[PDB]
DNA sequence: GACCACGGCCACA
DNA sequence: ACTGTGGCCGTGGTC
């Protein structure tokens, strides 16, 4: 199984190192064939002879270019003739080429910019973490004395916790009688065992959390200031640190560095991301949290050091659950997109189909177009019509059913030849046409997108079937990753075409996609009243909630069926509306928001407040309660019970605090706020107080009773006293629980007043 | 100073 | 920065 590829210089020529683990042992295949290469495109191919007598400069070294090959593509599904300009060493083109562009002669040049490996792993068809290939894992944390003030890492490491199948076990330089801790003298020996312990164990991933910019940092710091070689790479190196715009990401040669943060923070969704909360989240169970001022003082006075190795342990513990939980869906994406495992568990989702659409491109003689230049890009700031969300039925409505369009962008794209190559080509013979927008599609020749988009759900549909047949637990699991991956990346090529630094954008094919999915839902919705008598309550883009009045459920249902298969007939090509299930009962509040129960009892809620990390758990509860009440057994009652009985434990101050906390995040340097709301005040204060607030800090605040402006009146949880603090429960009530419970309450004629 | 447009944050498809 | 559609609220601007 390849796990990474890079390359390394040698007497000049570069060398394409792939790191495989092949029959249980790691291996590394050494290639010094590949060349790299980019395209360039002349007005004639006179001027070729001039373009092979360029320079330029590197390392006190002229970079000239090596040979050229004329080569015939497709740009744009369109022939083209291109030179293929090739050099000596992979770094010189990152030279030269801004040279070449502005060659007189030439018009532009084509895949520049693109990483060595990357290309390797790309024009040799090689995919990574392909095969039945079990990996070996180690999750290792770290516990620093941190003293505020300071800089980075001037106090030492305390402990190094590490985790694995055998279990977890933390070394540390002080006598804890903990059975799981392994005394040391120094730091020094603290981090020449766990050196040891890597070495011997020859792991195949690291799992760290926030490791790319806290753990080897410290660690690189403590190995400099200690003289030690941190050759923790099963090259014999040390780890290296790579840019990832405005923070870094640190790579273990011959091993793969596996960051849960970036995973967990896109796959998941919560409140704060702090390493006990995701635990709790993923597994249900809480885990203790011990901050920094406990670790100093207790390492400094040598009092109650068990506690603070107890969480190293666990900090370690669950890092390798969580990336045992997380890892083989991240190892199913990196042999989806054709790239290391490493990148694509840190790399945006707009950046996986530029690497996957790349590969595709590549197969397909595609010469891949640049990126929007500055003024292209303005160009490209479009705007087109997307979905069709009606104003909802608002109420409660009983025996309910939602019908859905399986991948309706997808089946759009495929069903009219939908792409940028096949948009208003001349000389076709069949064209479909789009509606509203009037763009031809060509049909007689497949496009680029359909064509990958046919292949993709093409697979999808066999991975399910081979999933449904598969025996071994963990080989379903890995189909299953791949049925639903390969439907994420399925409409992620449709917001590629509308993405302005795509280098695939046909806002024509957007639009068109748009335009047809309307239309689709619309025609359906029409159908499914006039013809079948139904009343659509609900729509938001791929699908509508509906019921016939005042029906017997049963009915709803078969008479349901009955208007899948007569719209089907009616639905071109692999366009096809599906029945997802039947709720009991069900309230829509406005766009967006709703909550349905099952016939078992299962409540699924979008939208509604419940499920928003910006709002108060005390809100969430009471709403969720107020939900369950009324979907459940309709005790209209009962809700307003519980909102006067919240609202009463809220005057009288007998609610936890930890239920009245809003959890905002900074979404930019806090210099260019222009609306200094309640969290970014709370922060800029925390910024003026020495702390650090960067994109992505949330901001975890609370209300203390008083008045004025809610901002100069909010203090972060970690500074509240429950001795010294008493919280705006007014502001709990009266903007908080009350505002959300309402919109729900009011389809029942109680108002704000009749709920106490 | 009462009312309202509105950055700004998050959610759904 | 996939995109688009959408609902909120604390805050200030505005007569
Ligand atoms: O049945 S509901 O839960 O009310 C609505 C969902 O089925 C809608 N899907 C669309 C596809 O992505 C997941 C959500
Ligand atoms: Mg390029
Ligand atoms: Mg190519
Ligand atoms: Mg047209
Ligand atoms: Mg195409
Ligand atoms: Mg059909
Ligand atoms: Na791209």
């Amino acid at each position: 199984m390849i796990l990474d590829t890079d390359y390394i210089t040698e007497d000049g020529k570069p060398v394409i190192r792939i790191f495989k683990k092949e029959n249980g042992e790691f291996k590394i295949e050494y290639d010094r064939t590949f060349e790299p290469y980019f395209y360039a495109l002349l007005k004639d191919d006179s001027a070729i002879e001039e373009v092979k007598k360029i320079t330029a400069e590197r390392h006190g070294t002229v970079v000239t270019v090596k040979r050229v090959e004329k080569v015939q593509k497709k740009f744009l599904g369109r022939p083209v003739e291109v030179w293929k300009l090739y050099f000596t060493h992979p770094q010189d083109q990152p030279a030269i080429r801004d040279k070449i562009r502005e060659h007189p002669a030439v018009i532009d040049i084509y895949e520049y910019d693109t990483p060595f490996a990357k290309r390797y792993l790309i024009d040799k068809g090689l995919v990574p973490m392909e095969g039945d290939e079990e990996l070996k894992m180690l999750a290792f944390a770290i516990a620093t004395l941190y003293h505020e003030g300071e800089e980075f890492a001037e106090g030492p490491i305390l402990m190094i916790s590490y985790a694995d199948e055998e279990g977890a076990r933390v070394i540390t330089w002080k006598n804890v009688d903990l059975p799981y801790v392994d005394v040391v003298s120094t730091e020094r020996e603290m981090i020449k065992r766990f050196l040891r312990v890597v070495k011997e164990k020859d792991p195949d991933v690291l799992i760290t959390y926030n490791g790319d910019n806290f753990d080897f940092a410290y660690l690189k710091k403590r190995c400099e200031k200690l003289g030690i070689n941190f050759a923790l790479g099963r090259d014999g190196s040390e780890p290296k640190i790579q840019r990832m715009g405005d923070r870094f990401a640190v790579e273990v040669k011959g091993r793969i560095h596996f960051d849960l943060y970036p995973v967990i923070r896109r796959t998941i969704n919560l409140p704060t991301y702090t390493l006990e909360a995701v635990y709790e989240a993923v597994f249900g169970q809480p885990k203790e949290k011990v901050y920094a001022e406990e670790i100093t003082t207790a390492w400094e006075t040598g009092e109650n050091l068990e506690r603070v190795a107890r969480y190293s342990m666990e900090d370690a513990k669950v890092t390798y659950e969580l990336g045992k939980e997380f890892l083989p869906m991240e190892a199913q994406l990196s042999r989806l997109i054709g790239q290391s495992l490493w990148d694509v568990s840190r790399s945006s989702t707009g950046n996986l189909v530029e690497w996957f659409l790349l590969r595709k491109a590549y197969e397909r003689n595609e010469l891949a177009p640049n990126k929007p230049d500055e003024k292209e890009l303005a160009r490209r700031r479009q705007k087109y019509e997307g979905g069709y969300v009606k104003e909802p039925e608002r109420g409660l409505w009983e025996n309910i059913v939602y019908l859905d369009f399986r991948s309706l962008y997808p089946s759009i794209i495929i069903t009219h030849n939908v792409s940028p190559d096949t948009l208003n080509r001349e000389g076709c013979g069949e064209y479909d046409v789009a509606p509203q927008v009037g763009h031809r599609f060509c049909k007689d020749l497949p496009g680029f997108i359909p064509s990958l988009l046919g292949d993709l759900l093409e697979e999808r549909q066999k991975i399910k079937k081979k999933m449904k047949a598969t025996i071994d637990p963990i080989e379903r699991k890995l189909l299953d990753y791949r049925q639903r991956l390969i439907k994420i990346l399925a409409n992620s090529v449709y917001g590629h075409m509308g993405f302005e630094n795509a280098r695939w954008y046909c806002k024509e094919c957007a639009e068109s996609v748009t335009a047809w999915g309307r239309e689709y839902l619309t025609m359906t919705i029409k159908e499914i009243e006039e013809k079948y008598g139904f009343k659509v309550i609900y729509s938001d883009t791929d699908g509508f909630f509906a019921t016939i009045p005042g029906a017997d459920a049963e009915t709803v249902k078969k008479k349901a069926m009955e208007f899948l298969k007569y719209i089907n007939a009616k639905l071109p090509g692999a366009l096809e509306l599906e029945y997802e299930g039947f709720y009991k009962r069900g309230f829509f509040v406005t766009k967006k928001k709703y909550a349905v129960i099952d016939e078992e009892g299962k409540i699924t809620t979008r939208g509604l407040e419940i499920v928003r990390r910006d709002w108060s758990e005390i809100a969430k509860e009471t709403q969720a309660r107020v939900l369950e009440a009324l979907l459940k057994d309709g005790d209209v009652e009962k809700a307003v019970r519980i909102v006067k009985e919240v609202t009463e434990k809220l005057s009288k101050y007998e609610v936890p605090p930890e239920k009245l906390v809003i959890h905002k995040q900074i979404t930019r340097d806090l210099k260019d706020y222009k609306a200094t709301g309640p969290h970014v005040a709370v922060a800029k204060r925390l910024a003026a107080r020495g702390v650090k607030i960067r994109p992505g800090t949330v901001i975890s605040y609370i209300v203390l009773k008083g008045s004025g402006r809610i901002g100069d009146r909010a203090i972060p949880f970690d500074e509240f006293d429950p001795t010294k603090h008493r919280y705006d429960a007014e502001y709990y009530i009266e903007k908080q629980v009350l505002p959300a419970v309402e919109r729900i309450l009011r389809a029942f004629g109680y108002r704000k007043e009749d709920l106490r």
